[PDB]
């Protein structure tokens, strides 16, 4: 897990801090994305501690950590960057391609759920593209390994939270589970089918909580298939017990994606 600073070459430019670099492996040279930490040390180490336990094709892999000028978390590079920014710049991306990418995110989330980790920041800015047809989930800084005896994480205080992606129980009871990640996944789907537009446009967090308590939900994005909007609405089931888990979500997306692939061949 501990990398050698001499084997890392960083580029001056800023991706997001997040910088591009190259790391000398056993033989090949690997292009990497590096989170630079310019309490804060413990936070980066806890993110690294989560990433080291994960191994899935739809999750960003951690190469390791390095303590040099600053603490650094070295990851595989997802060359095309965040999904929301990619879709904002590529409005030609087809609905079939969007379904493909959100289905890949659901496969990564089905694995995270099976692994009993809660992501707690699942949003389109935290889905990175390796290619136009390959998405990976990133940004595990708020993530938690669930206790062996519970299916949720209880936050102690309401911090600097991405409220627009949070389920009502996160806001009302501070409870985070794989089902609250499903609610966030519904918002991510809405962002993806909206080509990276921000959700709940022009609304404050308190207005969003009020809207959702009234049983109101964001409308269908232009050109979004009805089956995908119905799945977003299912993710936005108010009551946690009746909301689907990722196995049910991934299955729905998988079958729909096969239907669209079939329609494409016809
Ligand atoms: C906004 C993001 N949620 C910030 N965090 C991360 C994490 N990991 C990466 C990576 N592992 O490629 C990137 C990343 C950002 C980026 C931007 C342009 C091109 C490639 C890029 N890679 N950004």
């Amino acid at each position: 897990v501990y990398l050698d600073r001499k084997l890392l070459t960083l580029e001056d430019k800023e991706l997001g801090t997040v910088k591009k670099g190259y790391y000398q492996m056993k033989k090949v040279v690997k292009t990497v994305a590096v989170k630079i930490l310019k309490a804060l040390k413990d936070e980066l180490l806890a993110e690294a501690n989560v990433m080291q336990q994960l191994d899935n094709p739809y999750i960003v892999r951690m190469i390791g950590i390095c303590e040099a000028e600053s603490w650094m978390l070295v990851m595989e590079m997802a060359e095309l960057g965040p999904l929301n920014k990619y879709l904002q710049q590529n409005r030609h991306v087809k609905d079939k391609n969007i379904i493909e990418l959100v289905h890949q995110v659901s496969m990564g989330m089905k694995y995270l759920e099976e692994s009993n980790f809660v992501h707690r920041d699942l949003a389109a800015r935290n889905v990175l593209l390796v290619t136009q047809h390959y998405a990976k989930i990133s940004d595990f800084g708020l993530s938690k390994a669930l206790r062996a005896d519970e299916n949720y994480y209880k936050a102690q205080t309401h911090g600097k939270w991405p409220v627009k992606w949070y389920a009502p129980e996160c806001i009302n009871y501070y409870k985070f589970s794989s089902k609250s990640d499903v609610w966030s996944f519904g918002v991510l789907m809405w962002e993806a089918f909206s080509y990276g537009q921000k959700p709940y446009r022009g609304m404050k967090g308190s207005e969003v909580t009020a809207m959702l308590e009234k049983g109101e939900r964001m409308g269908c994005p232009a050109g979004c298939p009805r089956e995908m909007y119905d799945l977003m609405n299912l993710c936005w089931t108010y009551d946690v017990e009746n909301r689907p888990g990722f196995a049910a979500v991934e299955l729905r997306l998988r079958n729909y994606y096969y239907d669209v692939v079939n329609e494409g061949h016809h």
